[PDB]
C-alpha cells in the first residue's frame, strides 16, 4: 500500500496498580508498563521498522513509551511532537478515585451510565477537587483557550479535540511520505481508529486497544485502510 | 534578564570519549548516564524551568536531555534534535585512542592537529571502519553534498553550528522562552564563543565541564552580564 502508520497506547501506570482514574493526571508508566513498552520496541525492531516523525501527548505515560520505543528501535534522533490534544479522556471529578469510591460516592446505576454512554461526561474538576491546580493551572496548559481546557470529557468530547491534531498536522505529514508513529492513550487513540475505520458510536466504545503492542495501518493515498489493523509481536502476543 | 541553560553530556560507552568519538553515534556509559542525573538533580534542586530544548541528532546528548527532563518533571516540553549540534568530525581519527594516533600520524602532526584551529583531520575513507555506518546513516540523508562532512576543524563545527543558533535558537530566547540545550564539547564551544566573544585561542583553551547544568544571563541584545555558573554543591 501507498502508507504505512503505526499506533501504540501505552501499557501499566502507576495508578492503574491502584485503579484510580488517571485521566490528564500525570501518572507514570509502573515497572511492568515500561517493560511492555520495551517488548512492543522489540517487535518494532525485529521487522525492521523505519520512521521518520513521531507524535505522542503531554502525558509523560506515553511520552516515555515513545522513549522506550525509539530507544529500542535506535531511531532516539528522529522528531517528535508532543501535543495536549493526544491526552487520555478527562475523567472530571472522578480523577483520583479509585473504584470503590467511585461506586461508593455515585451508584452502580450512575457509574453504568457513565460507562456506556457516548456523549454523557463525568461530574466536573471543579476547583476544591484534590487535583484541580495539579491539573488545570499545569503550566503545560497555559496556551490553551477557555474552552480548550476541558473540565470533564465524554468519549465524544475527547475524540472532538483529538481529531483536529490528526486532520492538520499529522494527515499532511503522511500525505507529505513520512512514516509516522503515535505513541498516545486509549481514547485519544479511539478517535484516530474511529475517524480511520469510519466505525459508529458503539463499535468505537466496543473496541479496546491492546497495550505495550504495535498497531500497523497499510493505509491508501487517500488514507483508508486497506485491510484489517495488525498486531506485532510474538506469535503468543 | 534571560536565562540559558547548557549541559554537555558525559562519559560514553568504550572509553569513546577518549577516542574521538566524532559523529560516531556512540550511547552514553553507565557512568555518564549517573552523570546526566545528578545535573537533572541539581537542575530541580535549583527550581529551574524551561520552555523549549535543543539538542544534536547523537544519542549521547539525546539520552542527557531525557534524563534531565525526568528528572526535572518535565518531559512533556518540546524537543528540537540537528545535526547543526553534533560533536565536531574527527574525520579518520575517529574511534582511535591517543597512542593508535601518534603511531599512525606521528606526534608532530598531532601537536599540530591539537593547537591549529582551522586544519582539519584527514578525511573519513571508505576503509575506515565507521565510513558507512556514518556517512550513509539515514539522519543524514538530507544534507547536501557539502554539508556532510568527512572531518572538520574547530572552525568548520562552529561554522555550521552558529547558523542553528542564530536561525533557531536566538529567536526563542528573544520572545522569552527559557532554552535547555544538551549537546556536545565542540558545538557548546560555538555557542560560548559567539557568546562571550572569545578569541581562537580562548575557545581552544575552553574546556566545559560534563554532567554540569552551565548557566548564563543574557541582557536584551543576548550578551552576558557575567561569568557563566555551574550548578551543583
Ligand atoms: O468496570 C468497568 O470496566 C468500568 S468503566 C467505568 C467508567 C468509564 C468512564 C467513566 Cl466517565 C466513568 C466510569 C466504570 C467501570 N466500573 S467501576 O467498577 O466503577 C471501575 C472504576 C475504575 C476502574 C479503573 C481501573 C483501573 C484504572 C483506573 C480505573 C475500573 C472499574
Ligand atoms: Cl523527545
Amino acid at each position: 500500500a501507498a502508507y504505512k502508520l503505526v499506533l501504540i497506547r501505552h501499557g501499566e501506570s502507576a495508578w492503574n496498580l491502584e485503579n484510580r482514574f488517571s485521566g490528564w493526571y500525570d501518572a507514570d508508566l509502573s515497572p511492568a508498563g515500561h517493560e511492555e513498552a520495551k517488548r512492543g520496541g522489540q517487535a518494532l525492531r525485529d521487522a525492521g521498522y523505519e520512521f521518520d516523525i513521531c507524535f505522542t501527548s503531554v502525558q509523560k505515560r506515553a511520552i516515555r513509551t515513545l522513549w522506550t520505543v525509539l530507544d529500542a528501535i535506535d531511531q532516539m534522533w528522529l522528531p517528535v511532537v508532543r501535543t495536549w490534544r493526544l491526552n487520555e479522556r478527562h475523567y472530571g471529578g472522578l480523577t483520583g478515585l479509585n473504584k470503590a469510591e467511585t461506586a461508593a460516592k455515585h451508584g452502580e446505576a450512575q457509574v453504568k451510565i457513565w460507562r456506556r454512554s457516548y456523549d454523557v461526561p463525568p461530574p466536573p474538576m471543579e476547583p476544591d477537587h484534590p487535583f484541580y491546580s495539579n491539573i488545570s493551572k499545569d503550566r503545560r496548559y497555559a496556551d490553551l483557550t477557555e474552552d480548550q481546557l476541558p473540565s470533564c470529557e465524554s468519549l465524544k468530547d475527547t475524540i472532538a479535540r483529538a481529531l483536529p491534531f490528526w486532520n492538520e498536522e499529522i494527515v499532511p505529514q503522511i500525505k507529505e511520505g513520512k512514516r509516522v508513529l503515535i505513541a498516545a492513550h486509549g481514547n485519544s487513540l479511539r478517535g484516530i481508529v474511529k475517524h480511520l475505520e469510519g466505525l459508529s458510536e458503539e463499535a468505537i466504545m466496543e473496541l479496546n486497544l491492546p497495550t505495550g503492542i504495535p498497531i500497523v495501518y497499510e493505509l491508501d493515498k487517500n488514507l483508508k485502510p486497506i485491510k484489517p489493523m495488525q498486531f506485532l509481536g510474538d506469535e503468543e502476543t
